[PDB]
Formats: structure tokens, C-alpha cells, sequence
RNA sequence: GUGCUCGCUUCGGCAGCACAUAUACUAAAAUUGGAACGAUACAGAGAAGAUUAGCAUGGCCCCUGCGCAAGGAUGACACGCAAAUUCGUGAAGCGUU
């Protein structure tokens, strides 16, 4: 039934305002995972994934940073048992890399000529208004 | 998008600045051709009588094997009027100069 949590420990104090809907971002997840590709392409299929790992978390990086809402302990416990990303909170507190989807859409070895996804790329700078959907993440423009 | 703006200046909008700077064999396709060693009919082991161990040779024939081992019927093929440059003696008969 759980995220079987892997600490045994009790998990910390503001525990159980957070849980109904990291159980339900959690339960979105598993309904990803389990999507039958029919009309969705090979790398299309993948994108749910990315997405609502950008949600969880986003959740636990608005709590905590601009609400508040969390103390140490209970951060960490989350990054600890799986619900946010470290590596993720770590670019959004960098000066432009705010809403960044994925960790591959800035990883240069990912590429042929070791540079940035164009997602990226600042949309004023494309100038025409195409529709850009990153083909790692899905994303139409992070930054 | 975010933040700083002793920016207009409200907490609404806008202005400037800074940071952030180019994914993808681009398909969820449309097409396009070639193969298998299975049946189904005909077919039956090389060495000058017969029964036969094999080891090679050569390459527009390959298979199993990691193999520069070893096997595959000695793995198979090989069975061919197998003619390559280059001519002359002697006698006789007929016609001709
Ligand atoms: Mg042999
Ligand atoms: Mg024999
Ligand atoms: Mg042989
Ligand atoms: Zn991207
Ligand atoms: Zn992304
Ligand atoms: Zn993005």
C-alpha cells in the first residue's frame, strides 16, 4: 500500500498536512507508468514522467522556500524518501534556471554538438512564434 | 521566468537592466524490396569389381564453433569430343607452260 518508506524511523512533525496530496501527485504517477502507448510516440511516452517529477517537486520547493510551510526535518525526510529531486531544487535556486524541466535539458553531453536543449532558449529570441516541444522532456520553453 | 531597479509608481500595468541562448537517425508513419533450410513430387555417398578410414588442393559455395582447434558424406563443387604458336616426303594418273 505505501511509498514503502525506507527510513522505519517515524517521519517528522508537519507530516501529515503534506501527505493527501503527495499520495495523490504519488498515485498520478503510477497512472503514468502504466499508459499503453498506442498514438503516442517512442520518445512521447516519457513525458508524463518528467512532468510530474517536475510536480512533486515543485510541491516540496514551494513549501519550503516561498511558503514556509516545512521545516528542515521534514524537507529533507522528503528528499530522503524520494518525493523531490535534489539535483532539481539545486538549479531552480540558480539566477535563470527557475523553471527548468529536467535535468537532461541542460546537459550538454545529451547532445551532437554539446549544447542546450531549445528549450532553453529564451523565447523572444526565436522571434517568429514556432511551437517548440522539447523532445527529452516535452517541455515548450523553460526559460 | 526570476530578481534588482532610491523606474514611472501603484501594489494594477509598463519601462530599463542582469541571468538564462538553439533538441531531434526530426514518425504515432506511408512506402519499398528480400529471405527462410519445413512439407510436397523427382531424386541416393569419393578413390579404374564390391565394401569402404580419411588428410589435403582452389575459390564470385558456404554452415556449426570464441577459435590461427575441430567437425559438416574425406562438407559440397571438380568427371573434361582435355588439340596453343608452327610442317613436310615418295610414287602414280590427268590437265597446263
Ligand atoms: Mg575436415
Ligand atoms: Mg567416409
Ligand atoms: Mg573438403
Ligand atoms: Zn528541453
Ligand atoms: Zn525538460
Ligand atoms: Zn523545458
Amino acid at each position: 500500500m505505501p511509498k514503502v518508506k525506507r527510513s522505519r524511523k517515524a517521519p517528522p512533525d508537519g507530516w501529515e498536512l503534506i501527505e493527501p496530496t503527495l499520495d495523490e501527485l504519488d498515485q498520478k504517477m503510477r497512472e503514468a507508468e502504466t499508459e499503453p502507448h498506442e498514438g503516442k510516440r517512442k520518445v512521447e511516452s516519457l513525458w508524463p514522467i518528467f512532468r510530474i517529477h517536475h510536480q512533486k517537486t515543485r510541491y516540496i520547493f514551494d513549501l519550503f522556500y516561498k511558503r514556509k510551510a516545512i521545516s528542515r526535518e521534514l524537507y529533507e525526510y522528503c528528499i530522503k524518501e524520494g518525493y523531490a529531486d535534489k539535483n532539481l531544487i539545486a538549479k531552480w535556486k540558480k539566477q535563470g534556471y527557475e523553471n527548468l524541466c529536467c535535468l537532461r535539458c541542460i546537459q550538454t553531453r545529451d547532445t551532437n554538438f554539446g549544447t542546450n536543449c531549445i528549450c532553453r532558449v529564451p523565447k523572444s529570441k526565436l522571434e517568429v512564434g514556432r511551437i517548440i516541444e522539447c523532445t527529452h522532456c516535452g517541455c515548450r520553453g523553460c526559460s
